[PDB]
């Protein structure tokens, strides 16, 4: 459990938590502060349940796409590093973790998918997605396959869909518009249709996930896979001679992977914020800190400039960064949740044949665009009435109601955050104010008197 005088960190199990634990032991050796790293299941979903409780972590690690919601709900502490420290990380990595003009996390590394081919089976990897059907059958003649990758998570199948024109939300004037969802445009329809055709000619199987796809490549059963740097570790241990190169082109235009920024967010309810800032700045985000984690599971291209020149020499990094520039940086807005869920539903149905491509994408468009609107009213729907609300609207689509749950859980962390604040323990002042300002006249007076009290 969390309490004053120690750090608890959450990171996804596919990353190098053991190496991260090493960095904390140094910290513990230098400060006497016990550092404990955990890797829970679905920490992306478990966090918004337990953040503002005594069961949430001090530091949370995830790609930058989740943090906008976290931030909007006032569940993160404003990161306040000196200019000299900011000038040690790449500026565009700071953009990712910047939401509404405020820094909400420490950017760690850059994550971008890449084509991971087996050199023993593929000296000249294909340049285009349209070459692959011919190569696979040639490998079918060897009882082999050309490609296998996780098909259950939309993270991995997006690069092909967004190649010719598909996108999440339109970007313009330096801003995203959540009403313009580019999941059902011409460029998106072609990518998925091309993907399914690969499966329908049984160049792939729909049940392929990370665990199995990983096994396939690691045992030299498929010539290619698509995965991130964190996966090179297990592959390095396996006896496969592999290469990491650029993703294949499609219709002249490259497959555009959503680029990820691994980021470290400080719980606003953590009683050891400065204690955390000390760790991330002066231990992890150092040439040795990052080296310790990378040795466990490769991070990719780090945001720390001093240690990026070190990794840039690795061709597998050069491959990723190329794909990174070719692809797009994930938005960090609170609506990316609505976008992901809708797509996760669409691909599984268009892959299992349960629906047309035109249908799933049409439905995903609607559900995402609609569910994306729920966030603008998250703070308005008065307290005790969020379930009555969403039940009043009665949308009932599985991916839509998933956002409802999330939002319903955000509102529950803010009430909890308010509870902590009332009892004089750490709390995020935004989560507090959002809760009072929907708690009738009594909330608003309580809200403002604090705003006035706070003016000291
Ligand atoms: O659809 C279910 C799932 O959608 C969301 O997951 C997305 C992540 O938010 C997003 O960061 C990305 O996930 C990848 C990570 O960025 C990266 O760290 C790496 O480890 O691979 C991840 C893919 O497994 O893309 C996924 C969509 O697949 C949402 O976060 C989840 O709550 C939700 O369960």
């Amino acid at each position: 459990k969390i309490e004053e005088g120690k750090l608890v960190i959450w990171i996804n199990g596919d990353k190098g938590y053991n190496g991260l634990a090493e960095v904390g032991k140094k910290f513990e050796k230098d400060t006497g502060i016990k550092v404990t790293v955990e890797h829970p299941d679905k920490l992306e979903e478990k966090f918004p349940q337990v953040a503002a409780t005594g069961d949430g972590p001090d530091i949370i690690f995830w790609a930058h796409d989740r943090f906008g919601g976290y931030a909007q709900s006032g569940l993160l502490a404003e990161i306040t590093p000196a200019a000299a420290f900011q000038d040690k990380l790449y500026p565009f990595t700071w953009d990712a973790v910047r939401y509404n003009g405020k820094l909400i996390a420490y950017p760690i590394a850059v994550e971008a998918l890449s084509l991971i081919y087996n050199k023993d089976l593929l000296p000249n990897p294909p340049k285009t997605w349209e070459e692959i059907p011919a190569l696979d059958k040639e490998l079918k003649a060897k009882g082999k396959s050309a490609l296998m990758f996780n098909l259950q998570e939309p993270y991995f199948t997006w690069p092909l869909i967004a190649a010719d024109g598909g996108y999440a939300f339109k970007y313009a004037a330096g801003k995203y518009d959540i009403k313009d969802v580019g999941v059902d445009n011409a460029g998106a329809k072609a990518g998925l249709t091309f993907l399914v055709d690969l499966i329908k000619n049984k160049h792939m199987n729909a049940d392929t996930d990370y665990s199995i796809a990983e096994a396939a490549f690691n045992k030299g059963e498929t010539a290619m896979t698509i995965n991130g740097p964190w996966a090179w570790s297990n592959i390095d241990t396996s006896a496969v001679n592999y290469g990491v190169t650029v993703l294949p082109t499609f219709k002249g235009q490259p497959s555009k992977p959503f680029v990820g920024v691994l980021s470290a967010g400080i719980n606003a309810a953590s009683p050891n914020k400065e204690l955390a800032k000390e760790f991330l700045e002066n231990y992890l985000l150092t040439d040795e800190g990052l080296e310790a984690v990378n040795k466990d599971k490769p991070l990719g291209a780090v945001a720390l400039k001093s240690y990026e020149e070190e990794l840039a020499k690795d061709p597998r990094i050069a491959a990723t960064m190329e794909n990174a520039q070719k692809g797009e940086i994930m938005p960090n807005i609170p609506q990316m949740s609505a976008f992901w869920y809708a797509v996760r539903t669409a691909v599984i149905n268009a892959a299992s044949g349960r629906q047309t491509v035109d249908a799933a994408l049409a439905a995903a468009q609607t559900n995402a665009a609609a569910a994306a609107q729920l966030y603008d009213v998250m703070d308005a729907v008065p307290a005790r009435r969020w379930k009555e609300f969403v039940r009043t609207l009665g949308l009932r689509e599985a991916e839509i109601e998933a956002v409802e749950v999330e939002i319903g859980r955000f509102r529950d962390q803010q009430y909890e955050m308010l509870k902590r604040w009332r009892q004089q323990q750490p709390a995020g002042l935004g989560a507090v104010y959002a809760a009072l300002e929907r708690m009738g006249l009594d909330g608003c007076v309580e809200d403002l008197r604090s705003r006035l009290q706070r003016l000291e």
